[PDB]
C-alpha cells in the first residue's frame, strides 16, 4: 500500500536480500525472513533439486515453507534469521520477500508455530488525522515511543545506514 524497503546482508555470502513491509517499526519482533517460490534467489543460491521440495503443494490452505539453508543478519541486533521459501509469499506483489513478526501477525504467527520459530513481543497496548497511542518495547532505540513516533524513527536510522528506503 505504502511502505519501506530493507535490506538484509545473507550470512557467510557477499549478497543481499531486499524486503518490503509496512509495518517497520516491529522489525525488533523480526523471527524469520521468507521469499516466494519464483523468487531470483533461489534460482542464484539454492540447488536444482529445490523443486522436488516445492512440488512435495501438499499442504494446501497450510502456510508451509523450506528451509533454505542460509540465514540473515539482523540489522540492528547481534542475531541471525533464518531464511525460507514459502507458499504464502506472493512474487508478483512487491519484492517477493519479507521479514516475519509472529507476535502482532496472524499468517507470521501461524508460520512460526509450524517450525518452531521465536515469538517476541514489541508492542504494548493502550496518517496524520490519529495518533496511535500503543507504546513500543524489546525495540532498543525505539522503546517507549508510540507506534506514531516510533514508525519516523526507524526510517531515519534504516536511510542513515544506507539499508532502507521509503517505497511508493
Ligand atoms: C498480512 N498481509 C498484509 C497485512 C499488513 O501486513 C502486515 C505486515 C507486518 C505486520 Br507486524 C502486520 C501486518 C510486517 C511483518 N510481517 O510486515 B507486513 O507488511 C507487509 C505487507 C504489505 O501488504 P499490504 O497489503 O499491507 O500493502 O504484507 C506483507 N508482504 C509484503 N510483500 C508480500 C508478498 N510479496 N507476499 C506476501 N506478503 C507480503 C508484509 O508484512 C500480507 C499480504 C497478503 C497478500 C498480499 C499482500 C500482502
Amino acid at each position: 500500500s505504502e511502505g519501506v524497503t530493507i535490506e538484509f546482508k545473507i550470512v557467510g555470502l557477499n549478497k543481499k536480500l531486499k524486503v518490503f513491509t509496512t509495518c517497520p517499526h516491529t522489525l525488533f519482533g523480526a523471527s524469520f525472513c521468507a521469499v516466494a517460490i519464483e523468487h531470483p534467489i533461489v534460482q542464484d543460491l539454492m540447488s536444482k533439486e529445490i523443486q522436488d521440495l516445492i512440488s512435495s503443494q501438499g499442504k494446501n490452505n497450510e502456510k508451509v515453507g523450506i528451509y533454505t539453508g542460509l540465514n540473515v543478519k539482523h540489522p540492528f541486533l547481534d542475531k541471525e534469521l533464518p531464511l525460507y521459501v514459502a507458499n504464502f509469499v506472493l512474487m508478483e506483489y512487491r519484492e517477493g520477500a519479507i521479514f516475519g513478526c509472529p507476535a502482532h501477525d496472524q499468517r507470521d504467527f501461524e508460520f512460526a508455530q509450524e517450525y518452531d520459530l521465536p515469538i517476541i513481543p514489541v508492542i504494548s497496548s493502550a496518517i496524520e488525522e490519529y495518533t496511535n497511542n500503543s507504546i513500543m518495547f524489546n525495540s532498543e532505540f525505539l522503546n517507549g515511543l508510540t507506534v506514531s513516533e516510533a514508525r519516523k524513527v526507524i526510517v531515519e536510522k534504516l536511510e542513515e545506514k544506507g539499508i532502507g528506503k521509503k517505497t511508493i
